[PDB]
């Protein structure tokens, strides 16, 4: 039972933030980028290292403590950082001879959610005799059918540096308490299409009018943001991720 | 069918929940959602591709609580492709787009394809080359002829089974179709980019432009779809179509008819 | 003429429901919807394109109940019929790489579609004015290098089919008052073809003061391109490949003086 | 001046209807709306195109009704790129595609750009490169400096003439044109596919936030534009500049003003 | 301060029309609008950029006449002056084949702008925390590896010419409350410039409680950039080409207490 929003200096609040991307930082120079991407020799092989896997990013923000709940009533975000993929001087590959090195490019995933509760997952498995590593949660007990639907893939994004965006999306069948929003662009040579400004907001309120609800006096913002690959001299190429910055209005909503 | 009053109360609404699978082909035990690789042929009559390499249809019939004159009335629906984060898989015996590259990801020809009806959706054939020779076990235009290559009304069908209905030959049909909502895009080219959106805040309602959605005959509701994504290229070069499921979610409400 | 009221009631609406089919040159019995292989001239001044090369509007005169009433066109809803057919990779294409499928249908696209009460009018411009079109078409007579930007001489009306090629001929926007017309060319080897087909969008075909196309004779004009892009074999030859077009329009009966 | 009342009646409104040809450089007797082949220079200090080779604005001054304090005002704007299908002829010695392929399209670099206004257009000069030795016959921006290439303010202009002002170092000066509305597009890149619209059935309203259009001095209409569509490549890889006509159609109604 | 009922009367609006000039770097006295060719590091630790190879963010602040009552900005025009110049491809450019025309300028590309009642507030992110930023630029300080995905140390102001390194510094999105800002990176070394220009477009300023940015001092303030993307010269070497940015903003005065 949702009954009605409290009125009063007290009764909204504001949560800013930003979250850091998850690309595998392979070692202590290389926050931001996957380590080099390496192809199995064969189909039934594939065994990617937890350090070239991009992860799903995840924050759980306490709220002030309060039945009223607080409602999650619009949003602001955007891509922090985005001019850092101009820099095409640091020892990359070059476009031609004397030529600039190449941007960042390629397939891209941008997602964001706002929830009460923890984002709902459903697994879906590109190859189902992928072996993921040590350190990753993925889908278990892997079948042919995971490749198009396996209803035994559920989770919950409850944990930072561990879920790989490609054995994971949001399940449609649960998620009552969260808004998402995704967009993948494939191709190997996709350009970035970054757009920024203070002026854009999104209402997280659903058809009656009612926002997430936050369970426990937590907010729960998850992203990804793989931007493309970072081809290096060599020809070796890298996911590179950028941050994503939340701000959420919140309104206290008494419920029975 | 003189459509009247909606039923209201809490007994008056339902909803349907479901995802809908490809059918790409699935050449062996280990391929489900993959096509056969492509193979070409010399000539145009000597077309001859096998079933597993051929993408079809899929579709759903689902049983709604009985009635019974009352209908099931679909209103809106919630739809997406289920996985698209799974084309970030270039590491899985690809083809490397240049020297020490990674993978090419999945790209190409792509069809994005739905539909809710209260019957069958109705299809209507066209052949790129009529002189196709279509395997056993898809369900295809019969008595071909050239005219088939632009328009032949001959070839009229129901997607009434799945993994049978070629998606080459077979378009939903204008002409008929009017207890279905359909939409498709057909997007061609060998070096296309996906672009899948995911999110659980987009309705689309099914209404008409009376206020009518689908009805459904013998309490039945139809989807349909096709999600071909592109085509995934083996470190051989060979290339196999790769599809994904698709999530519906349909609310409907009792109508009253005479 | 002055327009007046629009009759009501039960008889006082129509409806035509057709497809139009393209017609791309048709090069042999087996090749309906595609064009002859391309081949280009040496010089501007020998090009001399067959007719089973070049691509033509289609059109259709649907005769309409006979009735001053006049039929009035109001909605549209059109659609290219047979898009999944340009997944057929696998019939005598160019491989895209070694071991690769059959490159699909893409390049240069024209889509256009028209309703009207009276033939679709057209105005003549050539991209060479030496061009020497073939018997058998209907083109811009008397040509000169003025052809090539614009020549008011070149007035045609889209009165048969298999007759206008494409490539001479566009919708003269200085007449055409009594015709609803919209069309995309999409230029370049390499564009995908991108179709969406759905039967949830409707056309309205009124223009600013709610009236739509006006029936003269109780006919109604239906045309169409859709040259969907070149079909590319093994041999790199290339052939225009055009689809059907669908069309449905809502009619009703509007009072004239 | 203050605008007043707009008169009513039957005779209180106009039309203007025509074509501008569009100005490629036309480099012999058989090749209107194209350029001369395009060279390069050898060095950036040396650039020195011919006039043939350099795409100019067209330019309409169109008399009106005469009136006299009344005045034109400019209400509405159907416009169009005329011969848009021309663009479908691929055997007239073009470069083919790859081998047995059919002629490259006319495609690259475009820029599509359209005025109407009650005076000149009036234009502000940017150079590419301010050390560009523009041709005899041409209009230019005189005594060019380093700053040319970023804003160098000296440099105004009216579009007053035909054939004579090069699309590459002039822009409308948004400083001025207080009584024009103006439109353009520049899509850049050697492979940009020409994307071009025609319908009958588009009306661009040329009211400003306080409802009122271009007003006509002296009851003169001026109507700009420029349609580079792309480049033709011939078979010997040498590319030029092809345009085409613009229609316009143009609704005025008269306004007191004091 | 509380934001109270704005100012009417002939002597209550103002406007400002200026325009920014581009600063990618200059590398000599012929090459305004440019930056030097782009050279690449031999290892990525040793990333070092010359300053006149870095495009930096353009910045004026404008005096307003003198005033409590603030100016409030209420609406802007904005464009970019001399997209035609792209059009030269006949200046020592690369040949894009064999007899062809030379390649425009096209690839990586960043447009922005923005309008504040104080300078722009900024927040560094840099692709290689290792890069050293050379002499004369302002860049992020004591950059660790956090500082490739977010260091919040790394705060400063839009204050100076010449000196913020484009690809150093973004908008800060937790601060810029009294500014608003518009922008976007297309990036791709083949992406083509899509460049539009008309006098018919108006952004409203004004927040969604109907309040614009509030000028402190009486100094408004202008940023840019344009990096329109590369210029390739006939040896292959690559070169920022940057434009000018037109501004148009109105004003009205505001009392506040
Ligand atoms: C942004 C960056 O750090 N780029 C460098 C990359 C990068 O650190 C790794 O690829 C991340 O996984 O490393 C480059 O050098 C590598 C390792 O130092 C290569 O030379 C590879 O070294 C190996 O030892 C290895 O397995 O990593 C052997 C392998 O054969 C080498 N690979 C290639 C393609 O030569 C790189 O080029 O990948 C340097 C780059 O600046
Ligand atoms: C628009 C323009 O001015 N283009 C010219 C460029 C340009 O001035 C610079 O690249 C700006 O940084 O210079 C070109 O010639 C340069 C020198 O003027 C080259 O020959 C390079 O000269 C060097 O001395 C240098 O380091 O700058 C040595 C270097 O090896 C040379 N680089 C190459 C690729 O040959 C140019 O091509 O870059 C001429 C161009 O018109
Ligand atoms: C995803 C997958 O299974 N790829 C494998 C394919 C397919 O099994 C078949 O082509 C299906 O027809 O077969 C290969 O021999 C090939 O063609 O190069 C090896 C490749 O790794
Ligand atoms: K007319
Ligand atoms: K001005």
């Amino acid at each position: 039972e949702v009954l009605e929003v409290k009125t009063g200096v007290d009764s909204i609040t504001e949560v800013e933030c930003f979250l850091t991307p998850e690309m595998g930082d392979p070692d202590e120079h290389l926050r931001g980028f996957s380590k080099s991407i390496s192809i199995s020799d064969t189909f039934e092989s594939d065994s990617p290292n937890r350090d070239m896997l991009p992860c799903y990013s995840v924050a759980r923000i306490p709220l002030p403590n309060l039945i009223l709940m607080w409602e999650a009533v619009t949003l602001k975000t955007e891509v922090i950082g985005v001019t850092s993929l101009m820099n095409v001087h640091s020892n990359g590959q070059a476009t031609h001879d004397n030529g600039a090195g190449k941007p960042v490019q390629g397939t891209s995933f941008h997602f964001f959610s706002v929830g009460g509760e923890a984002l709902e997952l459903q697994g879906v498995l590109f190859n189902y005799r992928t072996k993921y590593p040590d350190g990753t949660i993925f889908p278990k007990n892997a079948t042919v059918q995971s490749q198009v639907m396996n209803t035994e893939h559920k989770a919950y994004l409850d944990k930072n540096k561990a879920y790989p965006v490609e054995c994971w999306v949001p399940d449609p069948t649960r998620n009552e308490n969260t808004r998402y929003f995704g967009t993948l662009t494939g191709g190997e040579n996709v350009p970035p299409v970054l757009h920024i400004t203070n002026t854009a907001t999104t209402v997280l309120l659903d058809e009656f009018g009612v926002g997430p609800l936050c369970k426990g006096d937590n907010l729960y913002l998850s992203a990804v943001d793989v931007c493309g690959m970072f081809t290096n001299r060599s020809g070796s190429q890298q996911w590179r991720g950028l941050s994503r910055y939340f701000k959420v209005q919140l309104r206290k909503r008494r419920v029975k």
